[PDB]
């Protein structure tokens, strides 16, 4: 078996969820005790902003939560974060540090890598971005033919693309004055032939962001775009004022054609799905400005802090990492909603349907053992409202039980009509839960349609179509405005819940074989595609596929 | 019981899952049968290009195919699709017919609801559409200062929304000489307010999409778009120049203040999540041009006619019905994913979300009983080939089954680089699912290990962390071009999928009870919002963050 499964403070915690949980009703936990949103719930006061974290729409009682802490306490979760802090190689799989938490260590501190403090090189390229966007922000920086920057565009995929992307999406109120910004990522050719329909080679600033420098659709894309911009620069000293590298990887920038003086480096304890905050980040700081990036960074480092120090009974990240393992573990959901009440996070929930699930999609433990137990869920979401109109039906009426987090700034950063979308956007984030919680019981209902004129007969076909079982928990996650800062923290917030909830799996939260395996495998069956000539090398079904490209690619529509 | 679990196919297929599903292994059923491609795909032509859809790599044999196959007939598939398509009241729930098939019935067969041929006043509309198109594009239609329309605005949410959003993403190549089309859906004030800043009220065209005309978000979307207009045109008389309406209901359209000529009407057999077909999909057709929109419509009629016609063994949306039946409700999977190598297709599987999730997100059956079987999945994905840096390390190294349908294009609208980009999408797209059917056993990882240099020891400790486990099934649907006939019937063809689900669960796949418990709550809480005053009305979750909304509103960050 493996570690949780094995954990005799998991199976207490099981035994009691089948002894007990059906006797869990949302509607009377409440009625049964006024104090419960008291007792469950976080009002974090970050001196630049509240986030408040209410678990209290959760089935738990004291005695549930309490098991939870015990269960991480026996699973060494405040020992496995030391680690992580303190550089140790707890990615044992790849043998590397995970720091992301160095990234925007603000107090630097010193935090060492063999033997080596890590913060003189982490802030020497944060002075280097700094720099960076000073010029191009401010027009100093010119393109090959004397021209001011107008249009960035980063160029990664994964890890070197979402982050960027949900960020300036998120944060888009604070790029006035900033340059356009644009994210390549798919090699599908319609992304770069797109972007770069709308572009002009002399006005356009692009940012090849890769870990290896090595991903094909990344340096397949950052050659495309390299041979669109030198077909009308004609000289190849023109390149670097336009072409940029974030990379690990020195000798592949230099091969590819950028100046080192033009690289952002980064490290291999910066894992892509924890690489914002890196120079991955240049993007960001670029759309927005450098203060505001470092404020991004300050957030992260405020719930760094905050994960660190506080006792696991009163720590956001590890309360929500301690519910997730109570639906996963024991309930048995196979998913986890986000929904963001807010239209600039619209990327908010991919980000860490990457985040979460390249994270804790895993299924090997640190003994080796095969796990006898559920991992990480699969992560989904679109922002309140829209998601009412689109999915609810099924959260409310379905048959699968869905924990959502519901998210929303109190201050919109468009107070329209005197505050009066923002007032109806409230509305619907806290009604929302509230339903899922109460429900709607038959009697409830019956007195609806009694009310409505419905005739005995009509009312008796009607009546179970609307009733709501209810009983449905979430998260509410409340924030005073989302700010660079508070979103820093927020994504910190679910990085820490990540790390908590791959450690009581013992899985390793930071490397991605599976991701790997993936790069390896287009490489057998492009040859294959060249030429008119039948494949019989795979399977019937791979083989059908080709013969069907083959066949069709010809045809005019 | 229901009626699904009390029916003796279904019986015999549970029970046959429980004795054998451990015997089905995708690798081993490939070796076994070299027709296996040739026997469980169809190959579709439907003279506008081919529609292959491959279902082969499925944990299926031709027994449980048979098996399905006989249970969706003794379920009454065939009987309930006839009633669909010939105006039987099959939304029982709200006494209405379902429709959307009259809305593209291309070959004008005489289609009655209450006695009544509802063809003349689908093609009265369509003919209307045609019109309206002709006078936009064409620039005749003029604004208020007499200029030409260069911006259409579509205000709707829900299925007022994705549908035209989706559609006209998907067919972006189609748009040259067509106005730039703007999607406003939200209440969040960010949506209108961040549309309307790139916008002159002298050359935006508005149009309210709304089956109701009364759903809060779009009404007050639609008027704050009018005030902003007003403010600049001064004249409420110039609103008929530059606001339309897509609706069922006359009265509240005329309340709003639109031209009466100005509404394009559809109908209550109109689901919004079906609707994109009727006037609903005017912005689309303004977007691409009447004739591509009629070639979308002819598409889903070749589809509806395909659906209509054929034997269920080989008629496709069936086929993928009785898969999804299969792992739903015998392996227990909660979700399914739709992974369009596509970036087009970028909102293709958020607009099944909806289609999917708000039809069969349900729990009551034709009868009034509950059901005690699973229905509707989570339906999730984003376009390959970024998943595959993202959430498939989870489909591959994870602990759910998560059945995949992998879509493509066999020719791109972009071959730029002679085709290197597209030809690089398509080898991905085959060897993923390639790689999730035949995963990497032992002996090929350690091979590669004893390659790369590894110690013995490194080697050992690696080893299980490299292995796939495989047997990961997919769909694989691949078409000649994605143009607007082949979108057509792509999107009738998961529109039937989800039909057959519906019938055979014994659910309505047509209403939506499910959002008015949350619409109600929302009415109550907006006005407890306005002023400073303690609100105590509700549970203390709901009492606790509104608290929390009224304090933090006002601090200064
Ligand atoms: O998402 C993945 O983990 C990686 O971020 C992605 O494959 C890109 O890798 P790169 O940054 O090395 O190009
Ligand atoms: O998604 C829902 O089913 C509806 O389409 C949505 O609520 C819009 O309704 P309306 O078209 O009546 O405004």
């Amino acid at each position: 078996m493996a570690a949780l499964t094995r954990n005799p403070q998991f199976q207490k915690l099981l035994e009691w969820h089948r002894a007990n949980s059906a006797n869990l009703k949302l509607r009377e936990l409440f009625e049964a005790d006024p104090e419960r949103f008291n007792n469950f719930s976080l009002n974090l006061n970050t001196n630049h902003g509240h986030i408040l974290v209410d678990y209290s729409k959760n089935l738990v009682s004291k005695e549930v939560m309490q098991m939870l802490v015990e269960l991480a306490k026996s699973r060494g979760v405040e020992a496995a974060r030391d680690n992580m802090f303190s550089g140790s190689k707890i990615n044992y799989t790849e043998d590397r540090a995970v720091l992301h938490v160095a990234l925007r260590n603000r107090s630097n501190t010193p935090i060492k890598v063999d033997g080596k403090d890590v913060m003189p090189e982490v802030n020497r390229v944060l002075d280097k971005m700094k720099s960076f966007c000073q010029r191009v922000r401010s027009g100093d920086w010119k393109g090959y033919t004397g021209k001011s920057i107008t249009d960035i565009i980063n160029i990664g995929i994964g890890g070197s693309d979402l982050g960027p992307l949900m960020v300036t999406e998120a944060l888009k109120p604070y790029s006035k004055g900033g340059p356009r910004v644009w994210f390549v990522s798919n090699i599908d050719g319609t992304h770069i032939a797109k972007t770069l329909a709308s572009l002009s080679p002399e006005t356009s600033l692009f940012i090849i962001a890769s870990k290896t420098f090595t991903t094909q659709e990344t340096i397949t894309n950052a050659e495309t775009a390299k041979e669109w911009f030198l077909e009308a620069a004609k000289d190849p000293s023109a390149v670097a004022k336009h072409f940029v590298a974030l990379s690990t990887n020195t000798a592949k920038v230099k091969e590819f054609g950028i100046d080192p003086q033009n690289m952002f480096e980064f490290w291999d304890w910066v894992g892509g799905r924890y690489s914002l905050w890196s120079a991955i980040g240049l993007s960001i700081a670029l759309h927005v400005g450098f203060d505001h990036f470092e404020q991004l960074l300050s957030g992260a480092h405020w719930m760094d802090q905050h994960f660190l120090k506080t006792p696991l009974e009163k720590n956001a990240p590890v309360l929500l990492a301690l519910l997730g393992i109570w639906y996963i573990n024991c309930y048995g959901c196979e998913t986890h909603a986000l929904l963001p009440y807010d239209q600039y996070m619209h990327r908010f929930a991919a980000y860490f349907q990457q985040g979460d699930m390249e994270s804790n999609g895993k299924y090997i433990t640190k003994s080796g053992a095969r796990v006898d137990h559920q991992t990480g869920p699969i992560v989904w979401g679109e922002p309140g409202t829209n998601g009412q109109h689109a999915f609810y039906q099924l959260i409310h009426q379905g048959t699968k039980m869905i924990p959502c987090d519901f998210l929303i700034p109190v201050q919109t950063q468009h107070p329209i009509r005197k505050g009066l979308h923002h007032k109806i956007l409230l509305a619907n984030f806290l009604a929302q839960t509230e339903a899922l919680m109460k429900g709607k019981l038959p009697e409830e209902a019956r007195k609806e349609l009694q009310a409505a004129g419905k005739s005995p007969e009509d009312l008796e076909k009607l009546l179970p179509h609307k009733v709501f079982e209810g009983n449905r928990p979430t998260n509410s996650i409340v924030f005073t405005k989302l700010t660079p800062f508070i979103l820093g923290a927020l994504i910190a917030m679910y990085e820490h819940k990540i790390f908590v909830q791959g450690i009581m799996w013992d899985i390793n939260s930071f490397d991605q074989w599976g991701v790997e395996l993936g790069k390896q495998l287009a490489k057998k069956i492009e040859p294959e595609l060249e030429g008119s000539s039948a494949v019989t090398s795979h399977d019937s079904s791979t083989n059908g596929l080709i013969s069907f490209i083959k066949q069709q690619r010809d045809t005019k529509l």
